[PDB]
C-alpha cells in the first residue's frame, strides 16, 4: 500500500496494472543510477498531504522541477531555502493583485496543501536538468485516473488549469458538478496573456463561499 486509505480505496488498481509495474522498474533503475527528482519518498507528495476527501482545489503542473533542492513531490511549489521559480514568483505576484498577500521569503505551497489544495503534476518524476525526461514513460495515465476519480466525487472539486496542457483535461471533468478556472500559464511566457488580472484564488473561495465550505487561507507566512 503505497498511498493513505482514501486514495487508495481509488487508486489501488491501477498500480496492480503492467504500465506501473513497468514504471516502477524504470524508476527502480533510475534512481540507482542517476539523480531523479523529487526523492523517491516524496514522489507522491501531493496525495499525502491532501486525502481525497479532504480535497478543495486541484492546482495541475506539468513535471517536477529539474535542479537540486527543489522539488517537493508538488506542482509549482518548492522547498525552504531555495529560490522562487518564475512561474512561482508569478503565481505570487498575482496573489498578492488578487487577495493582498504579501510575497513570502521561501516558495513552499505546504500550507496550501494541508488545507485541502491538491498540488498535482502530470507528470511525478524527472531527470535531473532536463526537463520532460520522464514523458510518456506511465505518469501520465496514473495522472489521468487521478483526475477521473476526482471528477467521479459526490462533493465538487474547483479545478484551476493554467496553461494549454492542463485545460486538455477538461474533457476528463464532469463539469456539471464541478468548477473550472481556467488562464493562460503564469510562466513568465504566456503569463502577461491572461494570467494576470484573472483573479484565480478570489474565484475559488467564492466557489467554496457558495458550497457552505470553508475558504483557503490563500497567504503564506514568512520562516
Amino acid at each position: 500500500q503505497l498511498l493513505q486509505d482514501s486514495w487508495w480505496n481509488q487508486l489501488k488498481e491501477e498500480f496492480e496494472k503492467p504500465y506501473y509495474q513497468e514504471l516502477r522498474e524504470m524508476l527502480k533503475r533510475e534512481y540507482a543510477e542517476q539523480t531523479i527528482y523529487p526523492d523517491s519518498r516524496d514522489i507522491f507528495n501531493a496525495l499525502h498531504y491532501t486525502s481525497y476527501d479532504d480535497v478543495k482545489v486541484v492546482i495541475l503542473g506539468q513535471d517536477p522541477y529539474h535542479g537540486p533542492g527543489q522539488a517537493q513531490g508538488l506542482s509549482f511549489s518548492v522547498k525552504p531555502g531555495v529560490k522562487q521559480p518564475p512561474s512561482l514568483k508569478n503565481i505570487f505576484l498575482e496573489l498578492q493583485q488578487d487577495i493582498g498577500c504579501s510575497i513570502p521569503n521561501h516558495g513552499s505551497l505546504v500550507s496550501w496543501a494541508k488545507q485541502g489544495v491538491l498540488l498535482l503534476n502530470t507528470v511525478l518524476t524527472v531527470r535531473r536538468g532536463q526537463a520532460n525526461s520522464h514523458k510518456g514513460k506511465g505518469w501520465e495515465r496514473l495522472t489521468d485516473r487521478i483526475i477521473d476519480v476526482l471528477s467521479e466525487r459526490e462533493r465538487p472539486v474547483i479545478f484551476i488549469l493554467w496553461g494549454r496542457h492542463a485545460q486538455m483535461k477538461k474533457e476528463r471533468i464532469d463539469t456539471s458538478k464541478h468548477f473550472i478556472i481556467e488562464s493562460t500559464h503564469p510562466s513568465p511566457f504566456s503569463a502577461r496573456n491572461g494570467f494576470f488580472g484573472s483573479r484565480p484564488f478570489s474565484r475559488a473561495n467564492a466557489y467554496l463561499e457558495k458550497m457552505g465550505e470553508a475558504p483557503i487561507d490563500w497567504c503564506i507566512k514568512d520562516l
